[PDB]
């Protein structure tokens, strides 16, 4: 997704 975590579809996941 897009924010401070590991893996995503859009590289970090959101929040």
């Amino acid at each position: 997704g897009f924010g401070s975590k590991p893996l995503d579809s859009f590289g970090l996941n959101f929040f």
